[PDB]
């Protein structure tokens, strides 16, 4: 079989591989650098089916050696569930991270895109949108929203990759930082616990010890998920988008000129930006299914190449070309189905706010280099860039 994946993901370019399979053959048999082999999945219409329907599972993987880019297998803590402990998790987060939790966080995540504007702003011109905006923006309003320490970010910061690098860490550094990690978010529970903030980690908790119980280890491993997700894929997604909006200044331009295209715009980078790397958490099949003329037999594993899924022509009229005005959007960056993204309500508002404060103060941002000059983070599974140098 194909070893997967085929070619280092490079800056945003997609492989044209993933084109051609969605072509000519949309489910590939390919070796993963860690675990068993794996059916690779390229289509829109498979990556629902594998997603969502209830013959393919994520708690099976634990019973494998999961097919997979990470040396190790992440801890993805109700990523990783079936029913019914998924459902026991997911109740319990939807029950503490509700609608009216996060529009509370509108004033306090606005207020913290205009202090990095007013930041950049008296530093002086270039500035860097990830380190200068992104990373604090995503950091601040995440650690808002957990409860963990933005002063604690010297710490715990250099403990996240553990749970995203593939080909750049060891077994032995992985290991050590995820215990960190898992450590640290400890310790903050015990002080949570005592004296409870506004902020899920005491939500949880509580809620947890009372009614919902779940171990100490699955609240440290759930707590810990949020907030990979809400420092990393968040950030990681708003530097990706500013990168897009900068390769493509017609539609910049457009997005200045009529606010009220800012929803769409948000729901068109995550469709475009081919955000994950390469592909999402495998799934195992627990009956024979087909898909797209290949046969998936019982016990087999298929890997959802998400942002192959975002470019079917067959779903997005040119799906190739980023449009913020499209309409038709039924794209699975936030997921789909049982695992679909519970922040999603959240990472709209950030995205939202951060590109609206940014394009309203900040007039005739720019890229300060060539897109040839940037410095990608490689080795992880998404894609990020490490600087965006701007002018203003
Ligand atoms: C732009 C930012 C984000 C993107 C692109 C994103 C994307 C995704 C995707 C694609 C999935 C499904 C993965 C799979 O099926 O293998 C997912 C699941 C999930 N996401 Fe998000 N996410 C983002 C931000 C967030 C935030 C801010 C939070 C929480 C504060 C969050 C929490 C979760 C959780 C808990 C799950 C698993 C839910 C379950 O298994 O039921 N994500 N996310
Ligand atoms: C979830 C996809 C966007 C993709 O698999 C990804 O970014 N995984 C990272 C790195 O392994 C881990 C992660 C990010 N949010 C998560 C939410 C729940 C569990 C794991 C994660």
């Amino acid at each position: 079989p194909l070893s997967y994946p085929f070619n280092e993901a490079v800056a945003l370019d997609v492989d044209p591989l993933y084109a051609k399979l969605r072509a000519e053959e949309p489910v590939v048999r390919v070796s993963c650098p860690f675990g068993e082999d794996a059916w690779l999945v390229t289509s829109h219409a498979d990556m629902k089916t594998i997603l969502a329907d209830p013959r393919f599972s994520r708690a099976l993987a634990a019973e494998h050696d999961e097919s997979r880019l990470t040396p190790l297998p992440i801890h993805t803590s109700i990523l990783g569930m079936d029913s019914p402990d998924h459902t026991r998790l997911r109740r319990l987060l939807a029950k503490v991270f509700t609608m009216r939790r996060v529009e509370l966080l509108r004033p306090r995540i606005e207020q913290e895109a205009d202090r990095l504007i007013d930041a950049l702003i008296a530093e002086g011109p270039p500035g860097d949108l990830m380190e200068g905006f992104a990373v604090p923006f995503a950091g601040t309003v995440v650690c808002d929203l957990l409860g963990v320490p933005f002063e604690d970010r010297e710490q715990f910061r250099g403990w996240l990759d553990a749970f995203s690098a593939t080909t750049v860490m060891t077994e032995e550094e992985i290991e050590a930082d995820t215990e960190r990690l898992h450590g640290y978010i400890a310790q903050l529970m015990v002080r949570r616990r005592a004296e409870p903030q506004d902020d899920l980690i005491s939500a949880m908790v509580k809620a947890s010890d009372e009614e919902e119980k779940l171990s100490e280890k699955e609240l440290v491993e759930l707590a810990s998920v949020l907030l990979i997700a809400g420092h990393e894929t968040v950030s990681s997604q708003l530097i990706d988008s500013l990168h897009v909006l900068f390769t493509h200044p017609e539609q910049l331009r457009l997005l200045k000129d009529r606010p009220e295209l800012m929803p769409g715009t948000v729901e068109e980078l995550m469709r475009f930006v081919p955000l994950i790397s390469h592909v999402t958490f495998a799934r195992y099949a627990t009956e024979d299914v087909e898909l797209s003329g290949t046969l998936v037999r019982a016990g087999e594993s298929v890997l959802p190449a998400i942002p192959s899924a975002n470019r079917d022509e067959s779903v997005f009229e040119n799906a190739d070309r980023f449009d913020l005005t499209r309409e038709h959007n039924p794209h699975l960056g936030f997921g789909y189905g049982i695992h679909r993204c519970l922040g999603a309500p959240l990472a709209r508002l950030e995205m939202q706010v951060a590109l609206d404060s940014l394009l309203r103060r900040l007039p005739e941002l720019r890229c300060a280099v060539p897109a040839e000059s940037l410095e990608w983070k490689d080795g992880m599974q998404v894609r990020s860039l490490l600087e965006l140098p701007v002018l203003w």
